[PDB]
């Protein structure tokens, strides 16, 4: 809707050029045209669009150098004109000019003394998806991305100030990782860290954080701009001595793994939703921590919690299918042919001191409850925080002591046990399994629901009309409605065996409906399910160990965040006694080919 | 661990070079800095590094020639010099300046008497998956591997000796074989080979064995370097007529299919675990002895096992479902509606002779449990020794004659005949899916059961919560917690119809649960197990005969080892009647094209 204000607001400029003399003649440079408008009569020059418009935007923005040079004798004011609003807010000329990658008006403007610090706040330059690019705010940051070498020069011999930012805070350096052409732009790189003269004491360029605090180091692995990521690498690595085909080198570790503000790279990583800038991680600097990290110190300091939840569930459950239950006492005769049941659920009787050790044994349960939301004050942890209620429930189901104990009890149980399901990555060939899981159902089955819920609601809601004329004693597959949806389920899973009785005839409906029920949905809906399977199978384990990880990855950092020092040391060895510095280093070695 | 060891003593040599005003002038050739640093003053030329650096080390380690020169001036002696410990032992300079492919310090070494014979016994030249490199001790050892051509025959102008062997007995061949370049070495085979000049009067180079007796003919076979492979058959074929397009070529068949030391090459093909080793079979001296030993005197042979083994399985069969196994005489009403059965397997009623019939029958299996023990006094040796222990368990479960004889008697007896299935691997189109089985179960289902064991001991440990409430005299599939396991593995399976009563109701949690179980289960957690057998499937036949013919090597010279001479020739037709010598041969024909 905004768009078509941004074309609504385009063609009313289009207009406007086509209604005033003066900015038609500034399409196209017809000089002669220009010189009896301009030189022999008194037009006014401030002659605004319908966003701000000059003619010297105009003759500037459909490349007429020479329409321009009569502009400079008539206007010597133009240039100091920002655009005004709405989409284009502080964008002047000279912003204009670099990115049809010359004029060479660029050199006459600063011969007109045009500002370079001019800031182009608009709404159309600024991050979006509604813009198709992003440039920021100073034209030496258009200058730097459009690739056009002596014209940043040019920039540099006029007071280009390097070290601006925008309104997100990002410097000349966070632009240039942010193009889409990634070898193109990588020569600016070097070029433009050749004029990082001072420094102004403190983080040369390179390491400059934005408003959300992003040195363009960490940026580039945020985007994964894999190709730039590798020349920075360059910077940072300091190589030792080599041996033939043996190369000792020494990534430098910095960035990577700390505890700061944003407390590593590797979280950054993970926590985007771009999925494409996890490709970073067989990138070799960092692939060798995350294998480094995880071989030692990070695989049995897994398992060690992983030991310690089975033995958790296992008792749970003990305490769990040991269940007091009395025999029935109480009320005796109100199933007349139903609802049976003869357990009951006994209120307080807590004797029988093998019950004092299973009376132990669920306070096991109980405190490691706790310990879990002692854990989790602040896709697994919806387990295990929803794990983490239900032991809290059955136990207000016990302070309370009320009946319905069983319903908070089962969720409780299976989601227990099926957490275990996350302790499977870390056991090499089972990692990306429990990932296939998640694409199948979120991925997958979520969107397929919509699809199952349909066909049953339909038959299901047949076969009730079918059998509301029958005798549920004979044939009680469809007794009532609430049933009769679970009964078509698993007729739709291929596991109740299919309503006949061969005593009396069925209705006659029944024998179409269900055989259209058959080739509908148990060969049909079923294997198309089963395909859709099929398919993403194979999409996972083609890039297997690329989600197997950045399953490690995320689990590590996860794992460090709820785990204090003097048990884990900082990986990587140190410094300042080898004698570089406080960064802290890891070698590795590689044959040539 | 070890490698932060190793990384530990790196960074500390680093630190070391870095003190030293000496070995820091020894990183880059400053000569200016070093005449007065030298040959002004008095300076200790024996300054250790961390693990034994000289000077004359480093500078022959970082490339500098000319700074060497000044130290051949001061030093006389340091070429003396062996590297110390702990990684490297027995390293001098004259290794040093051959890895960096040359420095012409290589023939000024030379020129102050370098000794070429020296050791390089260091841990971080062993043979290992820490070292990235293997190049043996000996600094002629190095010279072949790197491919540096003059700078080997350098070190024949000086006397270097090639028959000199590393710790682990390898000679110079036998390292040109193990380097990654396969094609980019192969040359200096042709070039080493030039300087076998007398042969020591025995074994020209090319027959020497390592300390665990292996020629690198017979360790090209075992690396399965097919490259250089190709190139010792053609040393060892010896054409006669070629007839247009035909060839009538001879391959020499000398160590392969011995009967020496290390019994053949073909079975140390088999007994490595590396799996690319195998890649020689499909070359073509090896590929057609294969197919010769097989098609006379391979599969018949085996067939002429395999129809003993089908006729000892029936007439093992014949005596095991006859069996004695009276009416029940003995305590009658134990099962009140309870564990049932009236058979209690007769005590030593041996008597109407059909039974004597059988007890010929039964000592057939027995007398056959022998054989096959008496075969195996030292993946389906597995099988059939469990047969074997099962037999005899089964005997003694009659000589005491106990009462559980039927829990030996069924492993005794599927395993019996599943061990058929290695029969069909001489039944060609039958061969590779017993291969296929072992791929499933031991590479993808036994690293998924523990997938399956996390949801089916949810669900059943959940139902049998729900279930403790009802009667189980209907709906008797979770009466207990072990069957329960049971009941839910094949609604897992889909096999068991589904527990469904339609007589009372069900309780509530059952119905979400078990609609639950069904999603997570029944559709999903089966199937992608079957995408995984889809997916090894496709693995196999797409090298199909590959696998078949590994499959049928293996089970050749397994064949040998238990079967003795006079019934089997060695394959290839003899000499020394046709004038060659005791080499024996075999001739194969071939088209150019």
């Amino acid at each position: 809707s905004w768009a078509q204000s941004r074309d609504e607001q385009n063609l009313l400029q289009q207009k406007r050029i086509w209604e005033s003399p003066l900015l038609l003649a500034a399409k196209d440079n017809d000089v002669q045209a220009l010189n009896k408008l301009l030189k022999y009569e008194d037009c006014k020059v401030h002659q605004r669009g319908a966003m701000g418009e000059t003619a010297l935007h105009i003759a500037a923005l459909y490349d007429n150098l020479e329409a321009a040079m009569v502009l400079m004798e008539a206007a010597p004011e133009l240039v100091f004109e920002p655009m005004t609003s709405e989409l284009y807010e502080g964008q002047t000329a000279l912003h204009i000019a670099v990115v049809n990658q010359n004029m060479n008006l660029v050199r006459a403007l600063l011969a007109r003394r045009a500002s370079v610090s001019a800031r182009a706040t608009g709404t159309a330059f600024r991050r979006s998806p509604c813009n198709l690019i992003y440039f920021g705010e100073h034209p030496l940051s258009f200058a730097a991305c459009v690739n056009s070498e002596e014209i940043v020069r040019l920039l540099i011999e006029h007071g280009a100030d390097i070290r601006a930012q925008d309104s997100l805070g990002n410097t000349v350096l966070h632009i240039l990782i942010l193009q889409p052409n990634k070898t193109f732009a990588c020569q600016m790189y070097n070029l433009l860290l050749s004029y990082d003269r001072h420094g102004d004491h403190l983080q040369p360029l390179d390491l400059v954080p934005n408003h959300q605090g992003l040195t363009p180091f960490k940026l580039a692995g945020v985007e994964g701009n894999t190709v730039m990521f590798q020349h920075l690498m360059q910077k940072r690595k300091h190589t030792q001595w080599t041996y033939g085909p043996l190369t000792s080198t020494l990534y430098d570790l910095t960035e990577i793994d700390s505890s700061g503000d944003e407390q590593s790279l590797l979280e950054l990583i993970i926590t985007t939703k771009k999925r494409e800038a996890r490709q970073i991680l067989d990138q070799t600097p960092v692939k060798e921590l995350v294998s480094l990290k995880w071989k030692r110190y990070g695989r049995p300091y897994f398992c060690m919690l992983g030991a310690i939840y089975l033995l958790y569930i296992i008792c749970f459950t003990m305490c769990c299918i040991y269940r007091p239950l009395k025999p029935r006492t109480n009320n005796r005769t109100s199933p007349r042919d139903n609802t049976l049941l003869q357990q009951k659920l006994l209120q307080e009787a807590y004797m029988t001191p093998k019950d004092d050790i299973r009376l132990v044994g669920e306070l096991v349960t109980v405190i490691g409850a706790i310990i879990i939301l002692l854990v989790e004050v602040p896709p697994f942890h919806v387990l295990i925080i929803t794990y983490a209620f239900m032991v809290l429930v059955t136990m207000v189901m016990r302070l309370i002591s009320a009946s319905g104990e069983v319903v908070p009890m089962s969720f409780a149980l299976v989601l227990g046990w099926c957490n275990v399901m996350a302790f499977a990555r870390g056991f090499q060939m089972l990692g990306p399994f429990t990932i296939m899981i998640q694409k199948m159902i979120f991925g997958d089955l979520m969107r397929f629901c919509w699809l199952m819920a349909v066909v049953i609601l339909g038959f299901a809601s047949a076969f009730y009309i079918i059998f509301q004329t029958e005798d549920p004693e004979e044939l009680g597959h469809f007794y009532d409605y609430p049933m009769a949806l679970f009964s078509t389920f698993e007729l739709f899973l291929t596991i109740i065996d299919g309503p006949a009785n061969y005593n009396v005839d069925l209705p006659f409906m029944y024998s179409i409906t269900y055989a259209a029920f058959a080739i509908i949905a148990t060969l049909l809906m079923l294997n198309l399910l089963i395909a859709m399977m099929g398919d993403t199978h194979w999409r996972v384990a083609h890039e297997r160990d690329e989600l197997w990880r950045a399953q490690i990855v995320a689990t590590t950092v996860m794992l460090e965040r709820k785990l204090p020092r003097c048990l884990w040391p900082r990986s990587g060895i140190c410094g300042r006694e080898y004698g570089l510095g406080d960064r802290w280093f890891l070698r590795v070695e590689d044959r040539q080919d």
